[PDB]
């Protein structure tokens, strides 16, 4: 209940809600039926639209008019936003050249230079280009700010999971916002675009920007606008709210706007259509831009226009229907369009097996357009399943396509020719940054980075200290020309050993046998120099990872590599080695086929055995250095180290061998030399991060050895490819990996085929962050490198994506 008859009298898009049954006049009070009676009257009016004219110029105040032309205007902060051009010969912003803004141009009373976020929903990376001929104002903000060429949203590419990933630096599995549509089974509730549920605070998980500002006694304006609301009132309240004394005056703002991903749903993202609504958002900039130089304040507000996501061609007619697939469809519940997620009807019913629905979905038919993963099994970069609103069935669908439960789902319900949600590295799903003001710099361009990192930045902006969020705090500080954040390196919290010698040869039953009894002093000095690390500096190029929590474990030195042996896991936590452009594969010889040798510096009961793996019938044993890639046949030998074994399933064994013999020694060819670190890692409970020992849920049968949910790789190289990966005098190339550790390769349709065939696009698909390794892993890499932190903070943060251009 509303008691709608108080009044909106001079409260006109107040800052402060007031509780029901009170009515309200905030930005929001419409989509809650709270509006005072008055409301439109008072607050929404429209006489005589939103531009001066030459006849309005130095009118009598009418205080009916939507804006003003009268003299005293500017001293109420309530003119149009062309007022000084109209009526004072003044000139828009955009046609102005652009100067530098080294300082922040306030007026007095000013504390700090406001951040306006002028947010464009389903504004795809290449309108930036392919509009630029009817957006001058954004195009003038991004040519003189600081722009990159996309920015990566978070998965889903839906516009309620983004906005509030923007507003909280987090990913939505931690935020809570997963879906544009979502069913909490512990609530026993749903949320939904259309109506009331979604307003519940216990959706709305993190700590967003406007209550960040406010606990720290920045102001914020109402982030919130109802879509009655016509943008240019957005603008003029935005305006309105500027000019109100310092100690009432925001210091952050939030426009939105629902274009243009309202027209791309009906047109497509480059229909005809589409170019008026990209004229309109201009405007709008235009009117913003020429109200903050009215108020001279558009040399000293930070504005960043940035989009949710991007915009794809999808038609009614490339949809994938479940009831061609599953003969149970009616006990299944789906979230349907251009993701899936898969329940079951009713909880009462225990006929109902994800494992066969999975199965019923799995290369069925040759150009399926949706590939079935348990939640568990998406890839990592995507971070999406460590949230009891994620169902444990996921469909990642094809770009351009659909997913629906039955035809009648689509034609009961062509209208659409645009839509958006696939995966985040899709290129149609990019978007935009741009950041324009004293604080970002002036005329450059960045890299491309995801929108988890601008939280962190937005608060550097405001002088908040920003909650913990999944950024890289420093990531980012190459976009700002002061309020640089500057990190320090996580303190290493355990050192290693270095073991020697200890043990002879017969201490060890590990069931294991090697041909390798075959017997000089020249050579003998050096197989011990290399035992100490002599080659550390050809293989260990960044400095050793640091430990980032307690645990036991080894430095091991070979001529080849290096690895950090934990003794708790009984397998390297990393192992490092590099591959210049001249090295040789060879093969493995025969009589080492099955070789396992007894690692003297470690004891045996810190060792695996070659018995577990004989009387495990599932479990095999891969090498994390890469026997084909010995420097001669000597040093093979310490390939065959128990020290270097860990555990594979024979049909991963497929994919790691191919990855070894094959594509290593391709991407030294075409890197001019690569370092490689490589290790296992445990997720068991799909957090995204490191395990600890008890959370294991699998062993090498008859063992202690724990069995990894994945292995990872980090090749480094020099971005300057003249320059070998060994002697590299500037910045680094990175890309790396987290392939999931699985016994069968189902994820791959074509996996019958030759390795060839499939095993890149299986690793690509996999492609990850260093820093999504760092969280998984507890390891901090590029501890020593000639870079500054920030500089290798991006780099940590840099995902290869393997788009075209
Ligand atoms: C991305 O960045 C984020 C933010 O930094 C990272 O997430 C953090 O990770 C931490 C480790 O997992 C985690 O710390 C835990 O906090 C628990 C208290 O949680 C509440 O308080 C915080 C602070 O305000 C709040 O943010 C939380 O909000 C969550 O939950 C509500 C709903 O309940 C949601 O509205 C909200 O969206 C958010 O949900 C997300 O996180 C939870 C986990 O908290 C997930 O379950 C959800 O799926 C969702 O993803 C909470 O309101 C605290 O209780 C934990 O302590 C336990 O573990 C420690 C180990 O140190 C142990 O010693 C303690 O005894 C305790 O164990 C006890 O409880 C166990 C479970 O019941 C039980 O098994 C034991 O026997 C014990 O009884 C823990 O410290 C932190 O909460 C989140 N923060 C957020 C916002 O998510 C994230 O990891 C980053 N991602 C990556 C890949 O890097
Ligand atoms: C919720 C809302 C955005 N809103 C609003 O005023 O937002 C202000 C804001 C600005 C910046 C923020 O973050 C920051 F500053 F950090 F960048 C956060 C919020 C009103 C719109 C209603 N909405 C929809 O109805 C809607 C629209 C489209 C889709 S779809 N099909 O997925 O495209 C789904 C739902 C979206
Ligand atoms: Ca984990
Ligand atoms: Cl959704
Ligand atoms: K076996
Ligand atoms: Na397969
Ligand atoms: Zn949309």
């Amino acid at each position: 209940w509303t008691a709608t008859s108080g009044s909106c009298k001079g409260r006109c898009f107040e800052l402060q809600e007031v509780g029901p049954p009170d009515c309200r006049c905030d930005n929001l009070c419409k989509s809650y039926s709270s509006c005072c009676h008055d409301f439109d009257e008072l607050c929404l009016k429209t006489a005589r639209g939103w531009e001066c004219t030459k006849d309005r110029c130095g009118e009598v105040r009418n205080e009916e008019n939507a804006c003003h032309c009268s003299e005293d205007c500017l001293s109420r902060g309530d003119c149009c936003t062309n007022y000084q051009v109209v009526c004072k010969g003044e000139s828009h912003w955009v046609d102005d050249d652009c100067e530098e803004i080294k300082v922040p141009e306030c007026p007095a009373g000013f504390v700090r230079p406001p951040l306006i976020i002028f947010s464009v929903d389903g504004f795809r990376a290449s309108y930036m280009k392919k509009g630029s001929k009817v957006m001058p104002n954004i195009e003038k903000l991004r040519s003189c700010g600081t722009h990159a060429p996309y920015m990566r949203p978070v998965y889903p590419t839906k516009t309620f999971p983004n906005l509030y990933t923007l507003a909280t630096g987090l990913y939505p599995e931690s935020h809570g916002i997963v879906g544009n549509s979502m069913y909490d089974p512990v609530f026993d509730a749903s949320f939904h675009l259309r109506g009331r549920e979604k307003f519940n605070h216990r959706w709305w998980g993190g700590q967003p920007l406007w209550i960040t500002a406010t606990k720290q006694g920045v102001r914020a304006g109402t982030f919130f606008w109802s879509v009655s609301i016509p943008h240019e009132r957005r603008i003029l309240t935005i305006l309105q709210w500027l000019s109100l004394p310092d100690n009432e005056r925001p210091s952050v703002y939030a426009f939105y706007s629902e274009q243009p991903d309202f027209s791309g749903h009906k047109y497509g993202p480059f229909g005809p259509e589409m170019t008026n609504p990209l004229r309109e958002i201009d405007k709008t900039v235009g009117q913003l831009m020429d109200g903050l130089k009215q108020l001279r304040l558009h040399r000293c507000v930070n504005v960043i226009f940035v989009g949710d996501h991007g915009m794809e061609d999808v038609t009614c007619d490339r949809t994938e229907f479940l009831s061609n697939y599953l003969t149970n469809v009616d006990d299944i519940t789906l979230v349907p369009g251009t993701l899936g997620r898969i329940r079951a009807k009713s909880i009462n019913n225990s006929k109902y097996d994800p494992k066969t629905i999975i199965a019923a979905l799995t290369c069925k038919k040759p150009d399926q357009h949706f590939k079935p993963y348990m939640k568990q099994h998406l890839p990592k970069r995507l971070h999406y399943a460590n949230n009891r609103r994620i169902e444990d069935i996921h469909l990642l669908v094809d770009r351009r396509w659909h997913v629906a439960r039955k035809p009648l789902d689509v034609y009961k319900k062509c209208f659409f020719q645009g839509d958006h949600g696939f995966d985040n590295k899709v290129n149609s799903m990019q978007t935009v940054f741009v950041g324009y003001g004293p604080t970002f710099k002036y005329r450059t361009k960045v890299p491309p980075f995801e929108n988890i990192e601008l939280y962190n930045v937005m608060c550097d902006l405001l002088g908040l200290k920003p909650a913990p969020n999944n950024g890289t705090h420093g990531s980012l500080n190459h976009l700002l020309r002061t309020n640089t954040f500057r990190p320090t390196m996580p303190d290493e919290v355990s050192r290693p050993n270095y073991p020697g010698i200890m043990y002879l040869q017969s201490e060890f039953d590990l069931g294991c046998t090697c041909d390798d009894k075959v017997e000089n002093k020249l050579e003998e000095l050096n197989k011990r120099l290399h035992t100490k690390g002599s080659t550390k500096e050809r293989h260990l190029l960044y400095g050793r990872p640091a430990v980032l929590y307690r645990t036991s474990y080894d430095i091991l030195y070979h001529t080849d590599f290096e690895s950090g042996y934990s003794e708790i896991f009984l397998m390297p936590l990393w192992t490092s080695y590099t591959i210049s452009k001249q090295a040789e594969v060879s093969s493995i010889p025969e009589h080492l086929t099955n070789c396992v040798r007894p690692d003297v510096r470690v004891s045996p009961g810190f060792s695996q055995n070659c018995l577990a793996y004989k009387n495990d019938k599932q479990m095999s044993y891969g090498f994390l250095f890469p026997p084909y890639l010995s420097s001669s046949p000597e040093a093979k030998y310490d390939a065959f180290l128990v020290t270097n074994m860990v555990p594979m399933y024979p049909a991963f064994k497929r994919v790691w061998a191919y990855f070894q013999r094959v594509l290593v020694k391709k991407y030294a060819s075409e890197r001019n030399g690569v370092n490689v670190i490589s290790g296992p890692i445990f997720d068991y409970n799909y957090d995204g991060l490191r395990d600890t020992e008890d959370e294991i849920k699998q062993y090498v049968e008859g063992s202690s050895i724990p069995v990894p949910t994945h292995y990872y790789s980090i090749i480094t190289s020099c971005l300057d490819f003249t320059q070998p990966a060994d002697k590299c005098d500037g910045p680094l190339s990175v890309s790396s990996f987290i392939l999931p550790h699985r016994p069968d390769n189902d994820e791959s349709c074509n996996s019958s085929e030759d390795e060839s065939k499939w095993v890149e696009e299986l690793m690509k698909m996999h492609t990850a962050r260093v820093r999504d390794i760092e969280h998984l892993t507890g390891l901090d890499f590029y501890r020593k490198t000639s870079r500054s932190y920030s500089e290798i903070l991006t780099l940590k943060t840099y995902l290869h994506t393997y788009e075209s251009e």
